[PDB]
């Protein structure tokens, strides 16, 4: 499983972040580790002149109800586009 796995990865990406990444693939890995926290996104409405706040809101509005391993899960398929080099 890559449930179990997702610590590797979150000290990979929380510690390493100089690999080439995309603007919408560090949103990725952000909501993850929110829905394996907490489930679902219940925070309120960011402010109203900045555009990534919309897409930080809304992905983690997106899967909202998503289970632990759920996230935990796309952790480890998702970071793969970031930085490959953890898992081989």
């Amino acid at each position: 499983m890559s449930a179990d796995d997702f610590d590797a990865a979150v000290k990979y990406v929380s510690n390493t972040t100089t690999m080439m990444a995309s603007n919408d693939d560090k949103l990725c890995f952000y909501k993850y580790y929110k829905q394996a926290t907490v489930g679902d996104c219940n925070k309120p409405k960011p402010g109203m002149l900045q555009l990534q706040e919309k897409y930080k809101w809304e992905a983690w509005n997106a899967l909202r109800g998503m289970s632990t391993e759920s996230a935990k899960e796309a952790y480890v398929k998702l970071l793969d586009t970031l930085a490959p080099s953890w898992r081989n």
